[PDB]
């Protein structure tokens, strides 16, 4: 565990209303990473707005660049050793299972070195959706991981189980 | 055929020229359903406004929102107990065969409790490529029906056939 | 290579830094082709403007359409003789090779009578990705051909080779 | 406790980053009232949107009004029977303390037929100055409740405190 | 009575339902003043458009300044003799009392060389509040004039009341 | 005089001719403090330029943030050691005096560890006005310090004079 | 010097720093002339806007127009008996010296009956540069007059000298 | 004369209460050459609209481009056989006398294969102006042919010498 | 050559086709120079985005400054050791010929403390025009050098060629 000390991680936030209680996972992280920073899609941003997002990490990465000029791909996907994507959305999962990348969010999964580990979550409908199932089948086969959500009174689990299923991924 | 008098039908619309004929369908089925309402892709509205396509249905859902604020998928999902999307695009067929939802027809195919009818419309040349009948066929293994459209002096089938299509479907 | 000489050409420019250097390719295809006109992305034209682009072939569909109208995609895929995608993105792969179309250029390569000839360009960490060689694959299953790129001191193959590549394609 | 279940409580959200939580309370406190809405100032919006907050409540009165109409504080004051500023800054205590009422929140507090009960949340250099003690206190005499924050590892005592303070003050 | 009939008179509009009929007033002390002008808050423009207003008096000087320029309150405040504001509101009452001036109505009253006669206006609710009293006996103490508002089937004293009253408060 | 050189200054710029000027103090300030940084309020900000401003001091903090992102007052209240108001208008004065803080040059005021020093200025009629008087009173009642303006052929001393005012204060 | 206390006064103000301080050379020569007017370059305003200029002389004239007419060149320049260009930008002195007017600054010298007298200002290396010289020569020997700036701890002479330059120049 | 009925005429508007009455000029020329279009100066077109100055040429080539591209300098310089500035500004003459090319206009004429005509029209205190003489000497010097204009109850030559000027210069 | 490897290079684009080409040359000179800046004109930009151009350089000045700042000639002048323009307009060079500076590139020329090559690129046509030779020839008895561009299958010479050029000049 302690050695995610010493890396970065970027946490790429997709449309769903579980993004905008985001700062409990950042905050929690923040103590165990060297720099944390976010790339959001446009639905997240309309959820919580990126500036929001900025006050609970290091930098956020938006769809509409910064002055115009669209953020780099490359520039992120190689600048974190460690890429989680939480909520992924399954539009998300849909587009990384099959290699289309229409947002910063899809690219990024493409250019960053490793694999990437996301954390599912959606409506129950959604989630029993035969696409859905195949879409996780297919990205898992493909090495990346993914994290699934845990019913409850389904959700994401408490960020320091997500914590440890960043370490244990990190294999 | 008079188990519909008392279902809520959502009719997707795709950018299609076809869609400037939407009320044929629409006023057709009027009679059939307890109540009919409109959810349209960027395309389908460019073509037809949204405001226009109100004067022949109960409501129609926009993927630009009301004031602002995106609808939701799970509450039109829901609220249908029929989701047919007529017209279909390549692209919409695509995007549902794959898991990927980047508007909200394509997401609303996801947060619908049952299966989706497809009623399919392009060019000829578009209609014998190899990936629709992919496409078309990962939808039918999925378990969403799909109304093949007819030849004529290719096009939807008139809203009587569809109309029958819609009760055989709901079964 | 003289057949051409009689044949329209259309190249569909995407989102890459090598698309700012186009003009080397356009240019160089111009004493080949009968006629050559290019289809953009929105991010290709964020690179170079789609009026940078006219000045170096007959013209240039925009995604933004030209007054307010989309421009046909069937119009432009059948008055084509040849549609020649150069540079193409992991992201154009993923959305042919999977028949979706959400921009002008993916939606052309269902529109166009036969097959398109790809020329990817994008950063080595996305080129060894498992989902893009699978996408690369599954095209040339459906008949499309997919100029592979070259390492340099990866990129697209000069002008002259492309051009060879184009008429060995168009048999 | 059970009195509260057939009254309306009105929310009024200031500008703090506490803010963007106030789901947490919104969510807890819909079971035991009979309705919540919530009214917003600009600071509060900028920090986390009124479509957002409209997902946890009935609805939300923002400053910017609806259609360009501001919305009647008369209304909202006597439609809600209890009315709830939390978190409440510096800036609104200094307002309602001296009977200023720049936006539709503490223009509330005046047309709102009982008293408001305040729930303070501030830096902890902000909430040592003089003039908020005095503010404070001021509001007291005039009758209004204020909830002190609390410190911690200062801010908002948790949703199930504050309920008992709302109900404690309905008397 | 015929003293004013050669002084110049400023009125200040604040926000309330009762400034939509601001001419019975503007108009009837047409005849006894030498000039009369307006300035106006924000939200008195929305509910009756500067150029409306503009019908009934010489000239009005607007929140928004001019061509985006900014009107002088140590002008019109040296300009006119005789400084009424009508319809006064909980908030201007608020800042005045307490030295706050964030519009140019209020910046207006530091900078009259006299004393101002205020018009109070709001909701019952509102008017029973302690701070407006306090506000209004500190505005006394201070040296301004309040005519207090009278109930029926409260409001604003006729025309004629109020041209009395200001001509008691000119001595 | 030269425990100064080691400590930070942060310059709340109010709505005033003579912050036209606002450079012959600043430029003066340079040599004497560790860094100098500004913070204006709108009216200032329309009389000269933010820009403008930026050419005689390390930074600018403007009330409409920077990209849209409102600056923070606890990060700019804690970031100074010495946060001195020049010039102060009767609004501000009367906005600190009473707590409430409707812009980030009041706000700062709070945030500040500090007590704060302003150096009025303000039409002749307005300084004579009972509430200012009484304003100024309360903010030294508070603890912070009010440098009086003098009378010229009133306004604010030279930047020497203003310089040692800031020195003796520190204190 | 008695003799310009009837004379109307225009002064062009250019892009430089300087400019920000032109109030004291306006206010300086509001006691020796009939009227003084001013017309500003874009940079000028960028700097410091019209409406802020306005308020040290009786009228500005902006490149922007008024009510998005363009002021005349020749109504200014034949309103005025005397044109001054303080500051004078290395531009404005290219402009003029070789006929080129393409903002109303450099217009105005054209339309204007009599010579002009410049008082240039700009970066020590600016001022060495063979061409500025070459320029500020052939505007001598074209009958225009040249005020040469001082060095100080290079600059503009004090209102006082100015003043008396403008003297001399009117035989 | 009649061989100018199968040369292209190109005429450069530039910025002047004369340009009103193009017409004149334009219409009269309409039956002695083969085609005539219009170039024209920003100025230029805030007195007269391209679209207005469309009625009497074949085509109007603005300063602002057609559809945000701006027009070719080489393009419309090689078009036209004969280019004739009328009427042209001081402006116009000190930037093509100096090859400094701001406009359209101006470069036009760099990029026109012949001499340029010119039909100067100012102010008479303009004309009188060392610099303009100048200006047109050089110009002449340099091959350029510059009709004066004519004193009357100074103006433009009526449309016939304008024509016979323009015949003469062909040579 | 291994002398400018501790130089700062500041490259100024103008509007020409060869300026989409600009890469060639920046990538180029990248390992030569200890760093490269580029300033471009308004034109230079419509053709290549200021944002594309920043993908081969260290950063890139704009015409429209940056958030609405204008950036500094004497700043971006005096940090560069060698100031090239590459490639230059007839109107550059005619505006730096005559001292007229209407634009950052102009400007920065005479704020640079050493002379400053230009690489002319340019029609044909407007090469051989009197003016344009007349204003190179100033150029250069002005101390500016000027690398003459060549005649290809005219241009600008190689990234190479022009190093050396580059080379050559710094002495
Ligand atoms: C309140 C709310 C909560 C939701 N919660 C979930 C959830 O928990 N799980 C789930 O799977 N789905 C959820 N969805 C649905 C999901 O947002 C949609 O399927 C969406 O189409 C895809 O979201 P995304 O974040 O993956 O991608 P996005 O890239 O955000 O795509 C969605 C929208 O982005 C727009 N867009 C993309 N790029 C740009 C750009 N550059 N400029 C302008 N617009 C752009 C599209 O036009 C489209 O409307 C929710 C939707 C809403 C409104
Ligand atoms: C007149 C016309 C007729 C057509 N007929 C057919 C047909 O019969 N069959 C067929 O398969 N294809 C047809 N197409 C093509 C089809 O519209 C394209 O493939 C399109 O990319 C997908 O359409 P859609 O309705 O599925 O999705 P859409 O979601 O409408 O996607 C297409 C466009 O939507 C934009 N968009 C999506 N969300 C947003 C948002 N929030 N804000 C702004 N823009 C957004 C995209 O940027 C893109 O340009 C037609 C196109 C035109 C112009
Ligand atoms: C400088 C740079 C260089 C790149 N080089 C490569 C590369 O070499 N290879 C590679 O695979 N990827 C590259 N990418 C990434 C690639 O651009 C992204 O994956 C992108 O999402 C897809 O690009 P596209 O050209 O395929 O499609 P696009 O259709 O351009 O999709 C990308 C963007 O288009 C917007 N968009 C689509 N239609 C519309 C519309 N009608 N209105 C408004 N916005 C619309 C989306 O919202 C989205 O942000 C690069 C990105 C940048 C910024
Ligand atoms: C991220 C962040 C967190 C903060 N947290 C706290 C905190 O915990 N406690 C605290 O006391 N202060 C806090 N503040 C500061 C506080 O927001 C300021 O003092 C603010 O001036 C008052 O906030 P408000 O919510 O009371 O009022 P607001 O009414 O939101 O006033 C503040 C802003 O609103 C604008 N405004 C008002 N009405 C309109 C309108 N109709 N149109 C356009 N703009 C309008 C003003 O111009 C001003 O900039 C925070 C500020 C930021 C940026
Ligand atoms: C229909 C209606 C009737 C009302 N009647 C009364 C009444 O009879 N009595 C009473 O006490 N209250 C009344 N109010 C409430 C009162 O308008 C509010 O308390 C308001 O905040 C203060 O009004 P004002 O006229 O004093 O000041 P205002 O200065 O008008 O302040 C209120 C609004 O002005 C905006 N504002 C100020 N300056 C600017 C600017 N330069 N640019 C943009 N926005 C600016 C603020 O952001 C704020 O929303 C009424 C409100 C409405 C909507
Ligand atoms: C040329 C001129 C000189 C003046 N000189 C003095 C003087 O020497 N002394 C003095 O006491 N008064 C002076 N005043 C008056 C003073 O500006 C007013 O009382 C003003 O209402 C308060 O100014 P401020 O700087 O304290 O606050 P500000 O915060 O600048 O408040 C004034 C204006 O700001 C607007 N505003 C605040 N926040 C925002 C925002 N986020 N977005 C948009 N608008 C916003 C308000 O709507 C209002 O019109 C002057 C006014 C002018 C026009
Ligand atoms: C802070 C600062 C200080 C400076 N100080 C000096 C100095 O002391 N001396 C000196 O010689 N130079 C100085 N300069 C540089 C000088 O401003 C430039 O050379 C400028 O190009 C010419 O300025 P001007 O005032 O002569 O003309 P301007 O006419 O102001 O020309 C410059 C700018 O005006 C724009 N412009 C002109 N007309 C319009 C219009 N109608 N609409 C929109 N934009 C228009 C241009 O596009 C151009 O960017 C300074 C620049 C800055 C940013
Ligand atoms: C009613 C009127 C009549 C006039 N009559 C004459 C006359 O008879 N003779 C004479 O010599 N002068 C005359 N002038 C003055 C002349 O217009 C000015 O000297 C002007 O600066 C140059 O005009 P132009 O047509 O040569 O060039 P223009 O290129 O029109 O330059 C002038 C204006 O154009 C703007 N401009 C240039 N390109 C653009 C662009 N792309 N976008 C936005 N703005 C741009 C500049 O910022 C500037 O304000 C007149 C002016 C007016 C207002
Ligand atoms: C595709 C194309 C290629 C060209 N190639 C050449 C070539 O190789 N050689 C050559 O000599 N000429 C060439 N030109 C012509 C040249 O661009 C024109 O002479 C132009 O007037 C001067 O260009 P510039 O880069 O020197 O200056 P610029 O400063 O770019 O001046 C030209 C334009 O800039 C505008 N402008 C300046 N400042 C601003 C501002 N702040 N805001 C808004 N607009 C502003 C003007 O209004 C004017 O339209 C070309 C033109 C085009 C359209």
């Amino acid at each position: 565990i302690s050695i995610l000390k010493d890396k970065k991680l970027l946490i790429g936030i997709c449309g769903s209303i579980s993004s905008v209680g985001i700062s409990s996972y950042l905050l929690y992280f923040k103590s165990f990473f060297k720099e944390i920073r976010v790339v959001m899609t446009k639905t997240a941003e309309d959820l919580i707005p990126a500036h929001t997002v900025s006050y609970f990490c290091d930098h956020v990465y938006s769809e509409h660049g910064e002055n115009g000029k669209r953020h780099s791909h490359v520039e992120i996907g190689r600048w974190a050793d460690i890429y989680c994507i939480i909520p992924a959305t399954a539009n998300i999962l849909g587009q990384t299972a099959n290699g289309v990348a229409m947002n910063l969010v899809a690219t990024t999964v493409l250019a960053h070195p490793h694999n990437t580990i996301f954390f599912p979550n959606m409506n129950d409908l959604m989630w029993n959706k035969t696409v859905v199932s195949r879409n996780i089948e297919q990205l898992r086969k493909d090495g990346h991981i993914v994290i699934e959500p845990v019913e409850i009174m389904r959700g994401l689990i408490t960020p320091d189980k997500a914590l440890l299923a960043i370490e244990k991924g990190f294999k």
